[PDB]
């Protein structure tokens, strides 16, 4: 009945078939033995893994509803639980995703206003790197600044200065937490939290970090109440507050205080740590393959020039840069073991019966590195997204934002951020570092529920 897999042991589950290389390396080895759809017991819990573009789509697209449930990540479950639009299920999920989409669009998502804020934020970024004057720097903080300011403007109603001390702290917390979430420790914790939770570990520092961020969120929510004008909501929080007051009538409403706190935390995270991390890998990749960079700048020069601000319309006439960004996303592989799903009802899949609430991991990494769709999946090559004519070549295998009903809410804003921030930085600068291109290390610094590049230093030099 469940998909096949290695026989589990009492207590240990399938620990014996696990690998110290982490979940992804482990699952890859079990797949060779049991095929594309198989079962691994994480501690006592059966989890169905789905490998390859075809298996992943057959589930998340062809039985979209059955595979639309949300599973759990043990290490963020203490603080986050199943509140907000991301880790919720059923009517709460349906209500909060719809609410969040509608609301983000009211404050600009997919419209000229957010396009302008990204342009404005890029211009702030260029001015800051000119002040550095060649000098090598670690771009982690700035890449976080520029992406967080876009979501902050939609959620908190403001952007923050690059030297704001409380902004620095929050971004430090986000970076450290995403890495901690991605560490070998969190994976071991996913197996054995019932036992490990009593002891020191990554899981504890993650609860503390998330709680410190949640304090800031609480502060911001209170201050939103004080200045709340019911006929001009400035942002996501106000809009939520207004709906909250209106629905105090219903006792089973989803719009309560906890869903607000966690809704904001969810959006704040992931708007600080996703596009930001992708970008950071992008320029490490630009350091390793400078010929790719030059070919991007040459296309910038032809389509845009060296002075006007890039626009989203410019991307449609820039297939090569677009392909490069696709390839940066395919390679950097932000969410490898995907994100935990589960089936909402008893489900028949490839002759298997998955009982209701069975966890399901769509191994997105196996789609992004699918050999039937990409000639050399382990290598960074823009040609994976170019056809013979040099036009942008789409791929069903390209699912860095996943697919189906749970598909990333921020896909649009993330694609637009990546294009505008990437294309604007290379318009004004070229990049270099002490480290020889052949010595550039592309192995992840942490690989787990997220993928994080190695730390590096980089120089932004004006190009005459
Ligand atoms: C490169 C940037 C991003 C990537 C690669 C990305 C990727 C993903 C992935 C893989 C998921 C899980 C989908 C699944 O469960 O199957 C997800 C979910 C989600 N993302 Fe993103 N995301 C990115 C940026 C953002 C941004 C900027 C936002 C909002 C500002 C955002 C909001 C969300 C939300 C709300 C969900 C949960 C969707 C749901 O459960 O309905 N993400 N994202
Ligand atoms: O990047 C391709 C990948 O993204 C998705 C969902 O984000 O694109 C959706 O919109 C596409 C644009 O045409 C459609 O082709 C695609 O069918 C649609 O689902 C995935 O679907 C697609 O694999
Ligand atoms: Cl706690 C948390 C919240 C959101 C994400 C996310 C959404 N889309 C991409 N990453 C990751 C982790
Ligand atoms: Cl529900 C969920 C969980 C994790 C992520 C993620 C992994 N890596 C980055 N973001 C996204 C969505």
């Amino acid at each position: 009945h469940l998909p096949p897999g290695p026989r589990p042991l009492p207590l240990l589950g399938n620990l014996l078939q696990m690998d110290r290389g982490g979940f992804l390396n482990s699952f890859m080895r079990i797949r060779e033995k049991y095929g594309d759809v198989f079962t691994v017991h994480l501690g006592p819990r059966p989890v169905v893994m789905l490998y390859g573009t075809e298996a992943i789509r057959e589930a998340l697209v062809d039985q979209a509803e059955a595979f639309s449930g949300r599973g759990t990540i043990a290490v963020i479950k203490p603080v986050i639980g199943d509140y907000g639009m991301i880790f919720s299920n059923g009517e709460r999920w349906k209500v909060l995703r719809r609410f969040s989409l509608a609301t983000m669009r009211d404050f600009g998502m997919g419209k000229r206003s957010v396009e302008d804020r990204i342009q404005e934020e890029a211009q702030c970024l260029v001015e800051e790197l000119q002040k550095s004057q060649g000098a090598p720097l670690d771009p982690t903080f700035l890449f976080q600044c520029i992406t967080a300011n876009i979501i902050c403007s939609i959620v908190f109603g403001e952007r923050y200065d690059y030297k704001d001390r409380q902004f620095l702290r929050l971004l430090d917390l986000f970076y450290r937490t995403f890495s901690l979430m991605s560490s070998f420790s969190s994976q071991v914790f996913e197996l054995f939290s019932g036992f490990m939770k009593y002891f020191p570990g990554a899981h504890r520092q993650i609860t503390r970090n998330l709680q410190e961020i949640l304090d800031y969120v609480g502060q911001s929510v209170e201050k939103h109440r004080a200045t709340l004008d019911p006929s001009n909501p400035r942002d996501f929080i106000d809009t939520y507050l207004l709906r909250m007051e209106k629905e105090k009538s219903n006792q089973h409403t989803e719009f309560h205080h906890q869903n607000l706190l966690i809704s904001v935390l969810s959006l704040f995270f992931a708007g600080t740590e996703t596009t930001s991390t992708t970008l950071r890998y992008g320029f490490l990749l630009m350091l390793k393959y400078p010929h790719v960079a030059e070919k991007v700048q040459k296309e910038i020069d032809q389509v845009i020039g060296s002075h006007r601000l890039p626009t989203l319309e410019d991307r449609t006439k820039m297939p090569y840069t677009d392909a490069v960004i696709h390839e940066i996303q395919r390679f950097s592989d932000l969410a490898p073991i995907g994100a935990p799903h589960k089936v909402t009802k008893d489900t028949l899949f490839r002759g298997y019966l998955l009982p209701k609430n069975t966890e399901v991991y769509p191994i997105l990494s196996s789609a992004l590195h699918d050999p039937q769709y990409f000639e050399q999946p382990g290598t960074f090559n823009p040609d994976h997204f170019l056809d013979a004519n040099g036009a942008l070549k789409k791929s069903e295998a390209f699912m860095p934002f996943s697919i189906g009903k749970r598909i990333c809410l921020g896909e649009g804003i993330a694609r637009n951020e990546l294009f505008l921030f990437f294309t604007t930085i290379l318009q004004n600068f070229s990049v270099s570092s002490s480290v020889a291109p052949k010595d550039i290390d592309l192995s992840p610094k942490e690989s787990g529920i997220g993928k994080v590049p190695q730390t590096y230093q980089i120089s932004f030099l004006a190009r005459h």
